[PDB]
């Protein structure tokens, strides 16, 4: 369900499917690394820095589900554990890093919850910026002295 | 009906009102210069090079018209003539540069018959790399040798 976004060979971040959309951060430079979702066409938000395509239906199974419940505690994401508390995700300084904006955050069903922007870095802990979902409507959430991923 | 995108307070390019749809090229860095416009959802997709939306009701009537009609002989755009003989847009070569793609090539009657992308540099002239349409539909006609611009 993860696929890089590469620019002049560099890979440059993540789309991801979601429900039943390619999903990629508006602000990632560069193309999809697969030529046929590379051509689909996206609607595009600046609002949310979200780009969406609805997902070729041969992938369909291939998507994660998604959810707005965000109970407090940890989240799951490629380098580990997410702490969700007070309405911030945040992880350890330094695991993140321009790179990785596009990677989705997860509760344990596997479930996506959020997809990661950015990062502000607070000290020990660095709070992400994200794509996440109320029970109405997609969000983006930033903490103030976020570096775009 | 022509309206600058910007980036970092720079202009990157033009977006346009035609017909319904609000046209800018989807290469362009930036957001449209423009309360209304910036506020919109746009589909965007690498097959035309093409990002839209539906113009606002405000809008509307400033939207320029288009037509398929493309007769041999010259056109109007911002910078003066533009020849169009065996398919092939072209302008003298430096006329058009890096920060013109989106800008409109338009007929005696006003009619929008192109929208810029790029230019390949041909020597003392450059052919135009275009959306263009065939009867009712978008076509992306783009020169060997073509910079986007």
């Amino acid at each position: 369900c993860i696929f890089e976004v590469k620019h002049e060979g560099k890979v440059t971040g993540y789309a991801c499917l979601v429900g039943d959309k390619v999903m990629k951060p508006a602000h990632v430079p560069g193309v999809i690394d697969n030529i046929d979702l590379a051509r689909l066409s996206y609607k595009k938000s600046s609002k949310y820095d979200l780009e969406c395509a609805q997902i070729p239906v041969a992938m369909k199974s291939d998507a994660s589900k998604y959810t707005h419940e965000k109970p407090e505690g940890h989240y799951n994401w490629h380098y580990g554990a997410v702490q969700y508390t007070g309405g911030r995700f945040t992880v350890p300084t330094g695991v993140g890093k321009p790179g990785d904006s596009g990677r989705p955050i997860f509760d344990n069903k596997g479930r996506v919850v959020a997809i990661v922007l950015g990062g502000a870095n607070e000290g020990a802990r660095t709070a992400l910026s994200v794509v996440t979902w109320n029970k109405d409507m997609v969000t983006k959430i930033t903490p103030e002295g976020t570096e775009e991923w």
